């Protein structure tokens, strides 16, 4: 289920974070508007970039904590406020987060593994609602 | 406290895992008998090896899960058995883990951060006696 998936991702976080983030960027190429240092590079080139590895790790480290702190896939208000008020998230709207989780759930559904895809869909939709409530457009 | 330290470490897991694992190897150089592939390499060389970082990341993820599951810094007997029964752990005594946590606590005390060093000291002692219970010599 959802709690076990959190442990699965944490067990190999580097690989999942990189693979899921790449699925996001390849499914929604226009999202590189936000990460212009990743333009013009293949997956293998991104995976050898220090900055890419560090960013994906810290994103998914934090995403797994937000997931771990949720109840029934509903994230804490404090966690959403953190995400809205991060300096690095200044320009973003909820549609950006929706697309990350669409790609994440698609990655799980295409995986050989028994991820609780439906739970992560709910988590994504509940996080977006939480971010709206904390002020994200 | 202990719970917040878990979140602090998870937030930047690979960086804390490498620094702590390095402080352990450097405090107890004999312990490299167990990691032959790290012999003859400075900290910076080890930090450049993807395999070194992958190992430290998986170790400290599991350590943070055993920590998160503990009650009042008392690990589950089941986790202690898992760590004894791992094949990679075949032939270790509790002195090996005792030394890891001494280096971990010393690292925290020297940090400029308000880690709850005493809790980690107790978690390490309680893990060591739990590995003893679960059959480690
Ligand atoms: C959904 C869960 C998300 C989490 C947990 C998360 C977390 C993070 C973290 C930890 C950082 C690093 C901040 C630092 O270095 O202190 C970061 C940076 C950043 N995030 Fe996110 N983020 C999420 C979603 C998104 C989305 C959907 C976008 C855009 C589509 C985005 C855009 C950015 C940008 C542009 C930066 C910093 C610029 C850079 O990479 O140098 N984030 N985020
Ligand atoms: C709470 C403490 C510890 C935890 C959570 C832990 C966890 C792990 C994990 C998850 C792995 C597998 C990593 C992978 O799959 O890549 C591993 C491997 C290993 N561990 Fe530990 N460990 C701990 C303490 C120790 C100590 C104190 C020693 C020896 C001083 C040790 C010796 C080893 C060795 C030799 C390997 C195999 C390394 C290799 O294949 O290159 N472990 N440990």
């Amino acid at each position: 289920g959802f709690k076990q998936d959190i442990a699965t991702i944490r067990g190999d976080l580097r690989t999942y974070a990189q693979d899921i983030f790449l699925a996001f960027l390849n499914k929604y190429p226009d999202e590189k508007r936000n990460f212009k240092n990743y333009v013009g590079k293949s997956d293998q080139e991104l995976k050898s970039m220090a900055k890419f590895g560090d960013h994906t790790e810290k994103v998914f480290n934090l995403m797994m904590e937000v997931a771990d702190r949720a109840t029934d896939c509903v994230p804490l208000a404090s966690d959403a406020s953190t995400l809205v008020q991060m300096k690095q998230h200044s320009g973003l709207t909820t549609g950006n987060f929706e697309k990350l989780f669409v790609a994440l759930v698609e990655y799980m559904r295409a995986s050989g593994q028994s991820f609780d895809s439906q739970s992560w869909d709910r988590f994504g939709k509940n996080l977006v609602s939480a971010l709206s409530s904390a002020g994200m457009k």
